[PDB]
């Protein structure tokens, strides 16, 4: 049985509105309804992994697991294994996988983050799951962010608290948050960003939706606009939205948007919005292709419609040579030339680099770089030719070219990371000086850049 080099992953997000689901929810798992939908010819083909995020979920874990497993059995005739389930209040994540993957999956982690302080702590936040699939790390975040059209800044704060404090993936990657820990990171949920148009335009917006004319509405979508201004979800991708707003519907139909202010809404308008979203971030030059992104039309127990997204995701095998794991392979090396970091920091301290990768027996600390002033005020940290030679555990190019090097730039004075980034070893050539580049972030905010040249030696 050959190990896969691709899997397909189903991501679902549904705010259930504290109501039980209807008897049939198979359209969700089949990616049928509005938007970018799955071909009918694929209906019996199981995805490898199903990741289900709910919000306002009134069910016990047992009740929901029984509905999900029975649903997938009806669609695929496969009895899925439970990889993980984690619930914070009414926010839940379930990961299900095909039985053949049971032994390919390891290092399962779960965590949650509660957002807000006093007033604002009690029902919003995130749950997450990570695991290894053979040689590939996968992270999944289901978040329910602050509601309300006039709280986009709060949502962006909730996002930064979640990506700082959610403890998933390899703890040895201590300088790195979840936005660097995984080959593929999927972040979904009721993110609660709204279409930011005047209240008086409610009926105009509904008109536009009925005509399937989403362009003038998406130009005011707060997640698209906040992302464009680098206020949230920096370096994440989202597929084009081609489905109607998934909030706020009258229950038991999809023919009516319930937008008017009510005591029950805190006298807030809920203009039709794309509250329910799926985003991802994969390491550079890994295969990831969105194959569906849409909403169901036939599940109407909630004031939200379920959203689905599916992905092809590249995966690698658990590589064993005669040498590594358990030693280095002297036929392999990674060299760095003409390297410098450019930092936005106003501080003057010395910096060094840390290199972290599962291709190394452990992380590597560089010597201190030499600080200079950039021509436009920047701090430039010059490493020149001074960075160490990295010694990978396996020199075989079929392994090494699929690997990545995480970089942290740290203060000598405090050992705190000022910036994190990632370099792919999927090079155009080996034994050849080639340009490398990564933006650097800290707490998911841009803090600088790292650039230079790499020289990769493999056994070929
Ligand atoms: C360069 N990366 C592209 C896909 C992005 S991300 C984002 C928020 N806007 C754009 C144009």
């Amino acid at each position: 049985q050959p190990e896969p080099d691709m899997i397909t992953i189903f991501i679902g997000t549904w705010n259930m509105g504290n109501a039980p689901p209807p008897k049939k929810i198979t359209s969700w798992f089949l990616s049928k309804g509005q938007g970018k939908t799955r071909d009918d010819s694929a209906d019996y083909i199981p995805h490898d992994i199903y990741v289900i995020g709910t919000q306002e979920d009134p069910l016990s874990e047992k009740e929901w697991l029984e509905i999900l497993k029975h649903s997938l059995q009806e669609i695929t005739s496969v009895t899925f294994k439970t990889v993980a389930i984690h619930t914070l209040w009414n926010i839940r994540i379930v990961v299900l996988a095909k039985p053949e993957h049971e032994n390919r999956i390891s290092h399962i982690c779960t965590d949650n983050v509660k957002t807000g302080i006093a007033n604002t702590l009690g029902n919003k936040g995130a749950v997450g799951v990570s695991f290894m699939f053979n040689g590939t790390s996968l992270g999944f975040v289901n978040s329910h962010l602050t509601s309300g059209s006039e709280k986009k800044l709060r949502r962006n704060q909730n996002y930064m608290n979640i990506l700082r404090f959610l403890a998933l993936g390899d703890k040895k990657l201590s300088p790195f948050n979840i936005t660097h820990r995984f080959t593929h990171l999927f972040w979904f949920g009721d993110l609660n960003y709204r279409v930011d148009l005047p209240t008086w335009e409610a009926e105009t917006i509904i008109q536009k939706i009925k005509q399937q004319q989403y362009a003038d509405l998406l130009s005011h979508d707060q997640l698209l606009t906040e992302r464009r201004e680098q206020k949230v979800f920096l370096h994440f991708e989202e597929e084009e939205i081609t489905f109607a707003p998934t909030y706020r519907f009258e229950r038991l139909t999809r023919d009516k948007y319930a937008y008017t202010k009510q005591k029950a809404t805190g006298m807030k308008y809920n203009l039709p919005s794309w509250c329910d979203r799926v985003l991802w971030k994969s390491y550079p030059l890994v295969h990831v292709v969105c194959q569906s992104y849409g909403s169901t039309s036939d599940i109407m127990t909630s004031d939200h419609s379920p959203v689905f997204a599916t992905f092809e995701a590249g995966v690698t095998s658990q590589f064993v040579s005669k040498n590594g794991p358990g030693t280095v392979d002297s036929q392999g090396q990674i060299e760095f030339l003409r390297c410098y970091a450019t930092l936005k920091t106003k501080s003057q301290t010395k910096f060094y680099l840390e290199f972290h990768s599962s291709c190394l027996e452990s992380f590597v600390k560089s010597q201190e770089g030499e600080n200079e002033e950039g021509s436009e005020g920047e701090l430039v940290v010059k490493f020149g030719e001074t960075l160490p030679k990295l010694k990978p555990i396996i020199s075989d190019p079929e392994y090494l070219l699929d690997q990545h090097i995480l970089i942290s730039i740290k203060s000598s004075d405090s050992d705190e990371s000022y910036g994190e980034g990632c370099i792919a070893l999927r090079l155009e050539a080996t034994e050849t000086q080639l340009p490398i580049y990564t933006p650097l972030t800290h707490h998911g905010e841009l803090t600088g850049h790292f650039q230079g040249e790499i020289k990769l030696q493999t056994s070929q």
